[PDB]
């Protein structure tokens, strides 16, 4: 049974997303994402593998795109189904966004690396709105602001029942 897995950070009123990067500066952020990505395949949408700027290293990239991709350093797929194949025989995938890509895995998603982020940044993109019922918290780390990260921060994982 592979486990479908999305990872995302969220702000305030479920924001992810707006016209440029999030303004803040999460380096603690990108550390958990590093460890729970880290020896597994992660799918994202092309416009996220361009907010990268490059690979990253130790896991299996996998970028979803309708038009032929100009980086050989990553596996392109033209579907998401293309995406999933690609991902094999892993027992856990990383769905990291973007938006839409969050919407078309949700379905299919069994488990979730939520970080809510205490910043109010108005953007018009948001994570998909799941049902509270369907899942159920199972890890939860808070930790503050401080002098390396912009606001304070709230690890999540919930899955489904
Ligand atoms: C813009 N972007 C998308 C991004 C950012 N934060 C997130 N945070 C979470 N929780 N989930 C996501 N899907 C996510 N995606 C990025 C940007 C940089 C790196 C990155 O380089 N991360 C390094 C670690 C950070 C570093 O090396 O400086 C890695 O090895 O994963 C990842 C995602
Ligand atoms: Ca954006
Ligand atoms: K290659």
């Amino acid at each position: 049974a592979m486990i479908i897995s999305l990872i995302a950070a969220l702000a305030a009123d479920r924001v992810i997303g707006m016209e440029n990067a999030m303004p803040w500066h999460l380096p603690a952020d990108l550390a958990w994402f590093k460890r729970n990505t880290l020896n597994k395949p992660v799918i994202m949408g092309r416009k996220t593998f361009e907010s990268i700027g490059r690979p990253l290293p130790g896991r299996l990239n996998i970028v979803i795109s309708s038009q032929p991709g100009t980086d050989e350093r990553v596996t392109w797929a033209a579907s998401i189904e293309e995406a999933l194949a690609f991902a094999g025989n892993a027992e856990e995938v990383m769905v990291m966004g973007g938006g839409r890509v969050y919407k078309q895995f949700l379905d299919r998603a069994n488990r979730m690396y939520l970080t809510h982020i205490d910043a109010e940044v108005g953007g018009d993109t948001h994570f998909p709105d799941y049902e509270p019922d369907e899942w159920e918290s199972v890890f939860s780390e808070f930790h503050d602001a401080d002098e390396a990260n912009s606001h304070s921060y709230c690890f999540e994982i919930l899955e489904r029942r």
